[PDB]
């Protein structure tokens, strides 16, 4: 089962889930201070990941770096 | 399931998710400011992704960036 | 399922979904301009997808 | 499933599907111009593809350029 | 499943298949001239191919050409 | 199934296990005093797993 | 299934298939000609495979 | 099933099993004197592994070592 | 499923199958002459396979010429 | 199936296995002097294994050598 | 299912089976003499093997 | 399923399976004389197989000549 690490590169990023499904909308939004980390699955209920301020994310293909 | 890792380069990128099975519309628009990421599967309601705004796409086959 | 990455080098690309089945028609054409992205899947309903106009384009085979 | 990667290298190429089955002929010839490009599946249907013309061809084996 | 790509290098080749099950037999010839390709799978049909002419031949094994 | 390794750095390193479902709260968090190691799974009831604190890391990705 | 690739480099090169089962004795034997190639995969019906004549044969363990 | 092996490079290491399911608490603690070697697999009951004390530990990820 | 290749090194070379079950026996001695090459699975009934005579022999393993 | 490869480097060195389930205790403790070898799997009845005395001792991760 | 090699570097060797189950007994001990090689595999009844005696050993793991 | 083979570098020797079962017992041993070869699967009825003589044996773990 696939998932995300995000790392906060500064305060208040957001990590938002997206509702899997034919409808689409967020139904959480997790906060993470400058050096939280978050790894979160795609699971039954999310089928989307939003990421909102500077951080530094690993998937299976690779990184990205804000 | 695969999944899609999009990076705004600018403001007012949009994500579009397109209906899977006979019929083929847009059933949601998702909209990145610059730096902003969505990792989006695949699933049963959405079997094509549409990118339009200059974004840093990282896919299974590599990546594609402009 | 296996997919197909389209970015458009020209306006008014079409990438053209074929009809899965006994019979072969297009039943979608997806229009991108230039810059523009689509990432495609095969599906229960396309089997064989046309790209018209100037593309790059990357498969599970290599651009 | 397995796939094979048609590109025209001129005017006129013509990628035919064979019938899966005790019989077989052609249901569908599919004409591509110059610098098109078509990406088809082995189906249910298809169990053999044809092409004829100048193309550039990949498959899972690798590439034969006309 | 398991198919193999041939390329005709002259006229008149011929890629001939031939029937799964306790009797063997031709049930198919599909002529090839020169540059022409035939992508082929092995099916619930076709156990066996043979190609006579000259022709470039990949599958899962390697290259053979003349 | 998949799992993460954590290496608090500092005293009081929260691992935050969050549920799996319609809903997303914390169900549990594991502190880490300086040195310890967590090896936790992805599970029925854990579907993301927040670390606070200086922490060494390792999943799948990498580090 | 399993596949051999056989080119013969000499005419009247058989390639005979053997029967699966308890018994054992040839049910088909493909001649091929200089030049042509035969690719035989191993089937509910043929769980041995005999080459007489000079031949080149490529299998999954190599030529 | 994944496993973790831990060697203790002390006396008076703890390997703590937390349980599988809805509650999480400490269900076994092992202890572990001087070069010392637990391997232990993840279970039905054990879900998350804590270990406490100087140890060398490997898991699939890599090594964890102090 | 596994299989055997053996090409005769010389005249009178046999390939001998043995039976699958609680017995063993030949069930089959096939004879190769000089350069013949038998290509060989283990089967519902060959558990087991004896070369006699100078040969070469590949299977997963490698290589082992007589 | 995992398993665990212990060879002892002094007299007296015990591999004990470790029950599986809720409850955790040890159900056998196998003594190997100088030089024994004991290449011992993860079951049904044992999820984890202890080795006391100076051993080496590999795995799927690797080698920890007392 | 996974095996070992045994290969006896002096006589008298002893590769001894343990038995599978809540119970762990030696059920066989097979005896090698120096040279003589035996490749034994974990099965329904065996989940742990012992070797008393000079040997070289091959598993999945290495030497 | 895992094969093995055996070369045979002298005369006499002996390959013997072992059955597979709670009980342990030869039920077969396979003579080969110089130069002879025997690949032979475990199976239903095999277990453990034992060589007596001078054999070049390969298996999935490498090579064991002597
Ligand atoms: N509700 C959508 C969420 C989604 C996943 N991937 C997407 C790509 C674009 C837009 C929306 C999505 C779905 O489950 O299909
Ligand atoms: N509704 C279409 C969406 C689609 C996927 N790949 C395509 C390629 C071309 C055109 C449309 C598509 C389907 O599910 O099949
Ligand atoms: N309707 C056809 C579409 C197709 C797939 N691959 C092809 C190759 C050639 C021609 C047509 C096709 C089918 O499902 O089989
Ligand atoms: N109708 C044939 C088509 C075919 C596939 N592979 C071939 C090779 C040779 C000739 C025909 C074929 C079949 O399904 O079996
Ligand atoms: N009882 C929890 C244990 C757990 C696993 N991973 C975790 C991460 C954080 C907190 C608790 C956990 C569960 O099975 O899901
Ligand atoms: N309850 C959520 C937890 C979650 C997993 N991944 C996420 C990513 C973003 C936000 C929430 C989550 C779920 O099971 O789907
Ligand atoms: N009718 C034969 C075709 C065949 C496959 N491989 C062969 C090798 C030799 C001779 C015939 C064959 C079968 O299905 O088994
Ligand atoms: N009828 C035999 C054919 C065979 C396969 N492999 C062999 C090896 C040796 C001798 C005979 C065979 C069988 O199905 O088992
Ligand atoms: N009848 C035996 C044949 C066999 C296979 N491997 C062996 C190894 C040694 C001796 C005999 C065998 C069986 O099916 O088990
Ligand atoms: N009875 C425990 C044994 C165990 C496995 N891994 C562990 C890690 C820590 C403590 C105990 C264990 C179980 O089956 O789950
Ligand atoms: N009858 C034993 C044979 C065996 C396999 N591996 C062993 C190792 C040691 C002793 C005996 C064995 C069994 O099937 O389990
Ligand atoms: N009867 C034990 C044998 C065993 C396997 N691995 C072990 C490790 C340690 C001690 C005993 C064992 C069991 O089946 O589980």
């Amino acid at each position: 089962s696939d998932f995300v690490v995000i790392k906060a590169l500064e305060d208040g990023v957001n990590v938002i889930g997206l509702t899997r499904g034919a409808d689409t909308r967020f139904h959480h939004s997790e906060k993470l201070d400058k050096g939280e980390v978050l790894i979160a699955q795609f699971t039954e209920h999310t089928s989307a990941i939003k990421v909102r301020g500077k951080a530094y994310i690993q998937t299976m293909h690779g990184v990205i770096e804000s």
